[PDB]
């Protein structure tokens, strides 16, 4: 997990990742996930939320925000207004 703090390393960890999910490494370990090696479950290397079941037309950050609101990784790169604007909150 502390090995999972640079994109790099996050991008490594999808040497297995399916290439049946409708869903790319890159777009993923830009959104702060890496992953854990089985089916297509990832985890974010600063809050640890967990996501799987990736469908058609995810995108991550979204995703990201709408479960893991409070992650201070997602904060920082979108900020605040936007996790915001995810949950509804106008
Ligand atoms: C459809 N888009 C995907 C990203 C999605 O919404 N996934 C949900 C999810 O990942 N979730 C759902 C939310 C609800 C409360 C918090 N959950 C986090 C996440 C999830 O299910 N994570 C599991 C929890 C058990 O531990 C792990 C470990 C690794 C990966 C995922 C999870 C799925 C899960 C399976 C069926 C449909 C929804
Ligand atoms: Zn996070």
């Amino acid at each position: 997990n502390l090995s999972m703090q640079t994109h790099a390393a996050r991008m490594r960890t999808f040497m297995y990742w399916p290439s049946s999910v409708p869903v790319q490494p890159e777009q993923l370990a830009s959104a702060g996930f890496y992953y854990v090696g089985r089916n297509d479950d990832v985890k974010c290397f600063c809050c640890d939320g967990g996501l799987r079941c990736w469908e058609s037309g995810d995108d991550p950050w979204v995703e990201h925000a709408k479960w893991f609101p409070r992650c201070e990784f997602l904060i920082r790169m979108k900020g605040q207004e936007f996790v915001d604007e995810i949950q509804g909150r106008y």
